């Protein structure tokens, strides 16, 4: 946790803003999978599609954290899988959005919706 009388901090962003991305990222991430067409997309991928077929482009170093933290919170819908050298992630396009915010939203208690 943080000091005591806690106050001015640069991680009461870093609580929401995992909040807002992991909602935002669950509707982008059917976009980046058909955007290559592929059953399975790399890291090199998914560090260009994650950026241009999101409406807003994200950083590369917050990226790799959020894309493991979906797997992290549910192995089910997302798993990393990890091949001979690189790594690939696999995600269901056809999955109804709204149920996934709905039982992730565990994370977004984190700031309360």
């Amino acid at each position: 946790g943080p000091l005591g009388s806690m106050t001015r901090c640069p991680e009461q962003e870093l609580r929401l803003q995992r909040l807002e991305r992991l909602p935002e990222l669950a509707r982008v991430l059917r976009n980046v999978f058909v955007s290559e067409r592929k059953p399975a997309l790399t890291m090199e991928v998914v560090c260009a599609r994650m950026v241009d077929s999101c409406q807003t482009a994200l950083s590369p170093g917050e990226m790799e954290k959020h894309l493991v933290l979906l797997a992290e919170l549910l192995p089910d819908w997302l798993s990393l899988h990890r091949i001979r050298t690189d790594t690939y992630v696999k995600l269901d396009k056809a999955v109804d959005l709204a149920g996934l915010t709905a039982r992730l939203a565990h994370h977004v208690h984190a700031e309360g919706l």
